[PDB]
């Protein structure tokens, strides 16, 4: 937490509320089934959970997707991604993603 001075991005705002939970209570690999179409978190190479949007999905091992929060694409299998709460979902928060609009 932070006091005195604090402020940060709208983005940083939900994904450290996110970001808590999720280094805590982190989702279980191979659990989440990704469909063309669904929204739900990635994990980024930096162990880091991150909105995203399956784009298309080829195999539980293969699965094409793009982060709304920051607007770019990679293909992650079913293991990295898991059930986006409500909570954190971007219903909240607008995706601040720069190809989101194009997305899809």
């Amino acid at each position: 937490g932070s006091s005195g001075s604090s402020g940060g991005t709208q983005l940083e705002k939900l994904m450290e509320n996110m970001r808590n939970d999720i280094a805590s209570h982190p989702p279980v690999e191979g659990s989440y089934a990704p469909r063309r179409g669904e929204f739900c978190i990635a994990k980024f190479v930096d162990g880091e959970w991150y909105r995203a949007r399956v784009e298309k999905v080829e195999s539980p091992a293969k699965i094409h997707v793009f982060y709304i929060d920051y607007g770019n694409r990679e293909v992650l299998p079913s293991t990295r991604l898991g059930t986006l709460s409500p909570a954190f979902s971007t219903r909240v928060l607008p995706a601040q993603a720069t190809e989101y609009a194009f997305a899809f």
